[PDB]
């Protein structure tokens, strides 16, 4: 196929006899473009002589990792927009809403030659893949299952054998292969036509009230529009396009929240795969001369530390845990377990932003009413939540909550390392020992005064939740 054999794992080789459909299982990469997992299986297709079909199953409430009605929405409204481009194609997409069960049966129906699935280290989504190999093994042992990562620009398993440090040991395997595997997309090959059982015909306004009106009422952003074209327009868009319009100040204004625009805002479409994380990287390549400090910058944070983050919850089976943190930072955060605490809230106090801290309020506003928490103003918040809880434990465990309650793009590797690195220094080294924290990196308000307009941010935030909780 078109994808390099290192971005290919095969978990069971199959036999049977060939002739029969390709099934590419959709999950993580919810895009027809720059897809490695669907070019593979349109490969495996064109060169069997066999028709190729796409999947997508909706895991059922209470959801994946308990989605709620704003992460729903997105995801549904971007699926619908795919299964369009799917159709104006010709290409057939099944979509599922009882949960992975439904794809082994697909497949059965089907007389499939292939599963094709794409890759993510998240625990639900490794056991349902794992779920589905067992079921075929044993109802259909002549089908084969392969598994593509199609989600990072190195494969998984070829980026590192072992959890890695930090970034910079990861960089330094990374970079070694960064040419071979940052390479263009070919385009999907021909197939034969689609002449097996057609999928069910999908009522999208009714199936996206429905799941929504399950779900708790998280409201949906409205500030961006999900899906391929939406996530594309806002990388290379000619109006304000990050890469054509923002990138030039990346590297000095990324650590301003008082600069909202100079983030990529690329992490909602990047989350749910409407875009190709080596696209995004591709195309920094081609712009690189023009802004050479900024988008190597970009590249540091697209590449290096978001795959890091797959790297680690790939490794670490207690990835969302204090027990997944590196043994210097267990010990140091346990020899000050007895320290008080100078103030204590509680999980309600903190979601409902009523600390003494302006500043740690507004950014927990800005999650709640924007969906999408400024990236420096994550590390402050996360910070804050340890030194204002009985442990590290609860630190934790609340942080990763109300992160994948709000944030857009939550409930992801990168939520649970982002969460990790703040409260537990995956990650990071130590510093000076202190109370609380122990060695852990300390934030603090008067640090954050040095470095921006803490007021100004703090206003912003006012208007943006003035401005949501009228339109609620
Ligand atoms: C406490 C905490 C919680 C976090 N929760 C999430 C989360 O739920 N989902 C999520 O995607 N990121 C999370 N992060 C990482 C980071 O804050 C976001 O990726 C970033 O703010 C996304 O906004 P952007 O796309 O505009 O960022 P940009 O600065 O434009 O970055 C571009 C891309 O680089 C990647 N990136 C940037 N920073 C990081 C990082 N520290 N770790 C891994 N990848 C990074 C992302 O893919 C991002 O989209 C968290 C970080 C912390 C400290």
């Amino acid at each position: 196929s078109p994808a390099h054999p290192s971005r290919v794992r095969v978990i069971h080789p199959g036999g049977g006899k060939p002739g029969g459909p390709v099934v590419y299982w959709m999950l993580r990469d919810q895009r027809l473009a720059d897809n490695w997992a669907l070019l593979h299986a349109a490969g495996l297709a064109a060169a069997s002589a066999s028709p190729l079909a796409v999947a997508f199953a909706l895991f059922p409430r209470p959801f994946l990792l308990s989605a709620r009605r704003r992460q729903l929405g997105f995801l549904l409204r971007g699926l619908r927009r795919l299964a369009a481009d799917a159709a104006a194609r010709h290409l057939p997409f099944f979509l599922f809403t009882g949960g992975p069960a439904e794809i082994p049966a697909l497949v059965q129906r089907l007389g499939a030659s292939t599963l094709v699935a794409d890759f993510s280290p998240l625990r639900p989504v490794r056991e349902a893949l794992d779920a589905v190999v067992g079921d075929l093994r044993r109802e259909a042992p002549g089908v084969a299952v392969h598994q593509v990562d199609a989600h990072n620009v190195v494969p998984v398993w070829t980026a590192s054998a072992k959890m890695e440090y930090s970034a910079k040991t990861f960089r330094g395997k990374v970079s070694k292969v960064m040419d071979e595997y940052l390479v263009e997309f070919p385009e999907l090959p021909a197939v034969v036509p689609w002449d097996r059982e057609q999928p069910e015909g999908v009522d999208w306004d009714a199936l996206i009230a429905r799941v929504c009106s399950e779900a708790e009422n998280v409201p949906e952003i409205d500030w961006c529009e999900p899906g391929e074209e939406a996530a594309i327009e806002a990388l290379l868009g000619s109006k304000d396009g990050f890469l054509t319009k923002r990138i030039k100040s990346y590297e000095t204004d990324r650590n301003d929240p008082t600069k909202p625009r100079a983030l990529s805002g690329l992490s909602p479409y990047l989350h749910f795969g409407h875009i190709s994380a080596q696209r995004c990287a591709l195309e920094a390549k081609k712009c690189r001369h023009l802004s050479p400090k900024s988008v190597d910058a970009f590249l540091e944070e697209l590449v290096v530390r978001r795959e890091l983050a797959d790297n680690f919850c790939y490794y670490q089976p207690q990835y969302d845990s204090l027990s997944g943190a590196w043994e210097w930072a267990r010990k140091t955060l346990m020899d000050h377990a007895a320290d008080k605490r100078e103030h204590i809230y509680t999980r309600e106090q903190l979601e409902n932003a009523k600390t003494h801290d302006p500043l740690w309020n507004a950014s927990q506003l800005e999650m709640v009413h924007h969906g999408k928490m400024h990236g420096f103003m994550r590390m402050y918040w996360a910070k804050k939540i340890l030194e204002w809880t009985s442990g590290p434990e609860e630190a934790l465990s609340t942080a990763i909550y109300l992160n994948d309650k709000y944030e857009i793009d939550g409930r992801d590797p990168s939520g649970y390392v982002g969460c990790m690195w703040s409260i537990c220094g995956l990650h990071d080294q130590g510093w000076k020992e202190r109370p609380v924290f122990g060695k852990i990196r300390y934030m603090n308000y008067a640090g954050c005064k040095r470095k921006f307009d803490v007021d100004a941010y703090i206003s912003y935030v006012k208007r943006l939740a003035g401005q949501s909780k009228k339109r609620n």
